[PDB]
């Protein structure tokens, strides 16, 4: 579990969104595994606006933050789950790291701020839904 809290927005994995998230919906995209809802309180996270490929992510199944090298956001095949049918998840970045079930929502960050949230993995893989192109998170 986990979310990004920027301005009056809460960014979560679409597959983990609550009824309150759906009832206060700003934007959602199933191909990216992302959903954004509105919040009453202002958040403290800042979004990175960059092309970094190195950063650090939080792994809840290890209680640890790990430094990683990650790929650029791409259209990458994600094996079926209980959440998604084989498909192609867009704006996804991959790294070598531990992930197991339980871990989505953990933040990936670089020197500029929040880059994205854990969305996929397995294998000694971990994939990150990017948020750096969502410029509207910084306003309104
Ligand atoms: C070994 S479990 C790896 C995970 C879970 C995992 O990959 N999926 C299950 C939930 C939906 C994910 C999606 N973004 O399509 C796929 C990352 C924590
Ligand atoms: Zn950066």
């Amino acid at each position: 579990s986990g979310a990004i809290y920027v301005g009056n927005y809460r960014v979560v994995n679409r597959h983990l969104a609550t009824h309150n998230d759906w009832a206060n919906l700003v934007w959602e995209d199933s191909s990216r595994d992302l959903l954004v809802s509105s919040t009453t309180a202002q958040g403290c996270d800042t979004i990175a606006r960059c092309d970094c490929q190195t950063g650090v992510y939080y792994c809840s199944s290890r209680r640890k933050h790990y430094p990683v090298s990650f790929s650029k956001p791409s259209l990458i095949f994600v094996e079926a789950s209980e959440y998604y049918p084989a498909r192609y998840q867009s704006h996804l970045m991959l790294a070598v790291g531990h992930s197991e079930p339980g871990d989505c929502g953990g933040i990936l960050r670089c020197q500029h701020g929040v880059v994205g949230i854990v969305s996929t993995g397995g294998n000694g893989l971990v994939g990150f839904a990017d948020v750096r192109d969502l410029l509207w998170l910084d306003e309104e």
